[PDB]
């Protein structure tokens, strides 16, 4: 099976690469700060990412314990109008 995104990161840097005291925060804010410490901000990302700057945390799409390395978030998790990744090109 492909590895979970959480475990892929834990192999590099442990659970504490994302979690303070290794325990999850109530709101995901700490974790989101950690994603950005290594990845930077949505403001500097591509056409699917940048429109979400100010609306979402990375984990809202890339749910690390539930999604695998390489797994593409699908837009139907939140938008009901049938848009897909190519919709930002049109
Ligand atoms: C960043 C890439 C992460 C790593 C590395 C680990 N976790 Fe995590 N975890 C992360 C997020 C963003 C969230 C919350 C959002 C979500 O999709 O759940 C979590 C959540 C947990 C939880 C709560 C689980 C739940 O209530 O469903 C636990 C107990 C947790 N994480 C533990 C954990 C451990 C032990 C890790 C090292 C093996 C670990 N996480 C890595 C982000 C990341
Ligand atoms: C630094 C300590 C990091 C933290 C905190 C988070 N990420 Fe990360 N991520 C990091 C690196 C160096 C890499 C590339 C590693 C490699 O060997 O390729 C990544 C990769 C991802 C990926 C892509 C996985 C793939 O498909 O190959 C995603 C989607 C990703 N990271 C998301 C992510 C999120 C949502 C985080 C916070 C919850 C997060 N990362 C934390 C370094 C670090
Ligand atoms: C949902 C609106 C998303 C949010 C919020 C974030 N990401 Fe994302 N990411 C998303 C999609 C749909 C895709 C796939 C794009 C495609 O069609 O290929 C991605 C891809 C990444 C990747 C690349 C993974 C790879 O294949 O190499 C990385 C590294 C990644 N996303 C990281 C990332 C981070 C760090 C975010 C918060 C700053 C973040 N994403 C938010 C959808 C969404
Ligand atoms: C929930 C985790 C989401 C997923 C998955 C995707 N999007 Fe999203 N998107 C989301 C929110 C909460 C918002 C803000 C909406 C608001 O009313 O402020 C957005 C916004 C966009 C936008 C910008 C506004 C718009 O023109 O609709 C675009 C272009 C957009 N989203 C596209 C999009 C695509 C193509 C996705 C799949 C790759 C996608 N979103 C996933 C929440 C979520
Ligand atoms: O190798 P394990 O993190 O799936």
């Amino acid at each position: 099976e492909d590895q979970k995104l959480s475990d892929f990161h834990a192999d590099m840097g442990g659970c504490e690469s994302c979690h303070a005291d290794g325990s999850p925060s109530a709101d995901g804010a700490y974790e989101f700060e950690q994603c950005q410490s290594c990845h930077g901000s949505l403001a500097e990302m591509d056409a699917v990412h940048k429109p979400h700057d100010g609306a979402l945390m990375c984990a809202d799409c890339h749910a690390p314990h539930d999604m695998n390395v390489g797994q593409k978030p699908t837009c139907d998790s939140c938008h009901d109008d049938g848009r897909t990744s190519d919709s930002v090109l049109k």
